C-alpha cells in the first residue's frame, strides 16, 4: 500500500508547485483510477494512459460548466488543480463532506425523511436536465450508436469465436436494439453515472452533495434513472426510482424502465468490449460467463 500514496504524492507535489501534502491515502478505485483523500481536505482523482484519452479533460470542462450555470444548494467538485496529459491526468478539489446514501441508510429513515431526499433528487435532475446546453454541446453522446460501432468491433475481433449461446445472447440484443424508441426522446445534460454511491446525505439525512460527472454528457433524459430504477444489493430499489420519477414529472415511466431494462440486457457485452478495447481478457471472461448466468436463470 505504502507505495502508491508515494508516488502520488511525489506527482502532486510535482506538478502543482505550492502544494504540500501532509497527508495522503487511498479513499477508491476503479479499474484504471485512483482516488486519493490529501490533507483530509482534498480530493485528489488520477489516472494514467487508458483507452479514452480526453478522459478528465472532459470531466474538468463539465465540472466547469456546472460551476457557472448551475443554481443549486447541493455541492458538486469545484477543481482547483488540473495537469492533464496523454499518460497521466490529475484533478483536485475540496472534499465534500458528508455520508454516502446507501439502501441501509435509507431504511433507518422515516417515510418523510425518505419523501424529502426523493424531493431533493428530483428536484436536481430537473435543474440539470432544464440547462440550456450550448456552451457544452461538444459532450453529445448517442447511446445506440456507440453499441453499433462496439458490435462493428465485436465482429471484427471475436464474435466469430463465441459460442451459439453467447452469439445469440447479442444477436437478440441487437433485435430489441433496432425494434425499440427509447433513444429517440429529450436529449439533456445528464449526470449518466448517477448512483446512490454518488450522493452524499448530510447530519438530516438530507441531500447535499453529488460526486462524479466523469461520464456526463447531452444524452438520453432517461439517463439519469437507470440506477434509481434498479433493483439490487447496491441500489434503493424500484419503488424510489419511480416515486422519484412521478416528483419529477413530463416524462414516460414506462420508457425509463425499458430504458433501464435495455441498459441491463447490455451490461455483458459491454464488459465484453471492454475487455477486447482495453486488452483485458478477464473482462472477456467475465463478461461472456455473465451471458450464461443470464441465459439459465430463466
Ligand atoms: N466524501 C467524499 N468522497 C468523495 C468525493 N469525491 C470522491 N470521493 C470518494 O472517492 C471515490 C472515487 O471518486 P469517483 O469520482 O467516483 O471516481 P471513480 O468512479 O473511482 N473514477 P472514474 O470517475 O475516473 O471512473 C468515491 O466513491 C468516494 O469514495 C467527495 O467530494 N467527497
Ligand atoms: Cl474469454
Ligand atoms: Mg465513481
Ligand atoms: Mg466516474
Amino acid at each position: 500500500n505504502a507505495t502508491n500514496v508515494k508516488a502520488m504524492k511525489y506527482l502532486i507535489e510535482h506538478y502543482f508547485d505550492n502544494f504540500k501534502v501532509d497527508s495522503i491515502e487511498i479513499i477508491g478505485s476503479g479499474y484504471d483510477s485512483v482516488a486519493y483523500l490529501v490533507n483530509n481536505e482534498y480530493i485528489f482523482k488520477t489516472k494514467f494512459s487508458t483507452n479514452k484519452k480526453k478522459g478528465y479533460a472532459k470531466e474538468k470542462a463539465i465540472y466547469n460548466f456546472l460551476n457557472t450555470n448551475l443554481e443549486t444548494n447541493v455541492k458538486i467538485p469545484n477543481i482547483e488543480y488540473s495537469y492533464i496529459s496523454d499518460e497521466l491526468s490529475i484533478l483536485g478539489y475540496k472534499e465534500i463532506k458528508g455520508t454516502f446514501l446507501t439502501p441501509e441508510i435509507y431504511s433507518t429513515m422515516s417515510e418523510e425523511e425518505q419523501n424529502l431526499l426523493k424531493r431533493d433528487i428530483a428536484s436536481f435532475l430537473r435543474q440539470m436536465h432544464g440547462l440550456d446546453y450550448t456552451d457544452i454541446s461538444e459532450c453529445t453522446i448517442d447511446n445506440k450508436q456507440n453499441v453499433l460501432e462496439e458490435y462493428i468491433l465485436l465482429r471484427e475481433t471475436i464474435y466469430n469465436d463465441l459460442t451459439d449461446i453467447e452469439k445469440d445472447y447479442i444477436e437478440s440484443f441487437m433485435e430489441r436494439l433496432n425494434a425499440t424508441t427509447v433513444f429517440e426522446g429529450k436529449k439533456c445534460l445528464c449526470h449518466n453515472d448517477f448512483s446512490c454511491n454518488h450522493l452524499l446525505l448530510d447530519g438530516n439525512n438530507r441531500l447535499t452533495g453529488i460526486i462524479d460527472f466523469g461520464d456526463s454528457g447531452i444524452i438520453d433524459e432517461y439517463c439519469d434513472f437507470i440506477y434509481l430504477l434498479e433493483d439490487s444489493e447496491e441500489e434503493i430499489g424500484t419503488n424510489f426510482g419511480e416515486d422519484i420519477l412521478r416528483m419529477y414529472g413530463n416524462i414516460d415511466i414506462e420508457k425509463a424502465k425499458e430504458y433501464q431494462d435495455i441498459v441491463e440486457e447490455y451490461y455483458p457485452i459491454e464488459t465484453i468490449v471492454y475487455g477486447i478495447k482495453n486488452i483485458k481478457q478477464e473482462f472477456i471472461e467475465n463478461g461472456r460467463k455473465e451471458i450464461y448466468k443470464r441465459t439459465y436463470k430463466d
